């Protein structure tokens, strides 16, 4: 799993760029903006590609409880592609993109001055994370 | 064949945490290409931003058009575009201004002089050879 600290926290205009490599074999992958270093932290974004159940789950945690689930069916990754994710943080929400289009608008739940780093979990073969 | 440009209008302008991707390809011989983020379709329209890679000089000039009068320019550190190389900007938006990032790297901060909520237009032109525009 994982951890990147935000340089200067998170405003309008934070760009995170993570690209990376689906497993063959993948159940599923998760990126999260988090709250804090410590574990069980607040989640303000929780963005998790489901490939063994071809669905896409979004959702915040708060106080150790997950949210209201932004779910759909179809997943925007294959098991043994690669993939490029923009996290870009919007004054309304976070645009999550995959490939060369936006996948989905994930409106605020928690206040986005409280994101601290960025996780990235699960099946996955991490390249790079970037922050702009 | 031709230079490959772009055009495409921003109907509900654009906010802060909003990204433009611009892929492509500075052709063997190109002078300059520009990116325009434009008030409206009217030729001569005002800029919130010119963002100008200039091959034939090696600067990268950002300015402002307003009122049809040009602002100040300003320069980005050396040229990071190559004749025969491809390229990828992001010009993101934020509060504070636009930023601009060239192949993996931070490269300039472009302050707002135009309130955003005027841009409605990109328009990307000159010697280049557009892979692909996709504005999130
Ligand atoms: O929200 C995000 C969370 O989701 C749950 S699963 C979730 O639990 C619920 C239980 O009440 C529901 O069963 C829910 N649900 C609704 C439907 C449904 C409802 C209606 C219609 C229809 F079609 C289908 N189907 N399923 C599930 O998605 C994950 O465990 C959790 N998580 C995963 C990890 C994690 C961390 C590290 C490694 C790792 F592998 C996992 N750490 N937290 C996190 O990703």
């Amino acid at each position: 799993p994982h951890k990147s600290s935000l340089p200067e926290g998170i405003r309008p205009g934070t760009v995170l760029r993570i690209r990376g490599l689906v497993p063959p074999n993948a159940s599923r992958f998760h990126v999260n903006l988090l709250c804090g270093e410590e574990q069980g932290s607040d989640a303000a974004l929780h963005f998790n590609p489901r490939l063994d159940t071809s669905e896409v789950v979004f959702n915040s945690k708060e106080q150790g409880s997950w949210g209201r689930e932004e779910r759909g069916p179809g997943v925007p990754f294959q098991r043994g592609q690669p993939f490029e994710v923009l996290i870009i943080a919007s004054d309304d929400g976070f645009k999550a993109v995959v490939g060369d289009a936006q996948y989905h608008h994930f409106r605020h739940r928690l206040p986005l001055a409280r994101v601290r780093l960025v996780e990235v979990g699960g099946d996955v073969q991490l390249d790079s994370v970037r922050i702009f």
